[PDB]
């Protein structure tokens, strides 16, 4: 389940895009970076409408899926909208992520784990995952 | 080497669209789904200047890498262009895939090996793959 794509190696310096749809009537949605789904360098949750967060960006990692959630990062400089064409571009080096927002803020995240190839990614939760792009 | 994308089920009924830049001065470049390098459904090859053949699409499979190519099939309604940006978009049933070039041709080519999911995808030669789409 999934698709390999050969030609895209995540590696520092590269732009990664992801595009997709978000849903009607969301919770929320992630982005997910990592090694897999349960060792994750970056996870990026918008969540629209879920209880005491409401339009809040969350920030985390993981190394232990669901039971390893460390120090979370939060932004309410939130541009997206339920029903909506979204894309975020994403780059890394070793010291930090770079999230782009499309029409959105630009955020920084640490690297966590010194990472400089990422060969996972999935998106969770209330949207669809159209586009993939690497430049 | 390569990225997973947790999302893409590249299965009978979706569309995988690729995207890319074709070098300039390209010989060839092919697009290539199935299992793996080695164990391909569909390998499409766009030959621009390649020796006899000028121009021409070959399409063809393998169960045994380079050492198992079976009977091309082959096409001169060739349309693209040395350093041009291109998309082709393929779907499938159990029978056939369906190879529909943007602002080219469409293209049949047996679904030799009777497949309902393709876990891998590849684009090899003189390209340059920047974009992936499932719908
Ligand atoms: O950190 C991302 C992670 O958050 C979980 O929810 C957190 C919640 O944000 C926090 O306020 C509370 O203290 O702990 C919860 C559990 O770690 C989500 O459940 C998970 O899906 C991720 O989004
Ligand atoms: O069939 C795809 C496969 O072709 C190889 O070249 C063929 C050539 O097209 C054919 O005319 C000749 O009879 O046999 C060659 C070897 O099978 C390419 O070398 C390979 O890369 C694929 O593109």
């Amino acid at each position: 389940g999934g698709l390999q794509v050969k030609n895209f190696d995540f590696t520092v310096g590269k732009f990664l895009t992801v595009g997709g749809f978000i849903n009607n009537s969301p919770q929320r949605f992630s982005v997910n970076v990592g090694e897999s789904m349960n060792s994750l360098s970056l996870h990026l949750d918008h969540r629209f409408n879920y209880g005491a967060d409401q339009n809040t960006i969350v920030m985390n990692s993981t190394l232990k899926g669901d039971n390893g959630w460390e120090t979370e990062q939060r932004s309410t400089n939130f541009t997206l909208s339920a029903g909506q064409y979204f894309e975020i571009t994403l780059s890394y080096d070793i010291n930090k992520f770079y999230i782009d927002i499309l029409d959105g803020p630009n955020l920084e995240f640490p690297n966590r784990y010194s990472k400089e190839f990422l060969p996972f990614l999935s998106l969770a939760g209330d949207a669809r995952l159209t586009l993939v792009k690497l430049e």
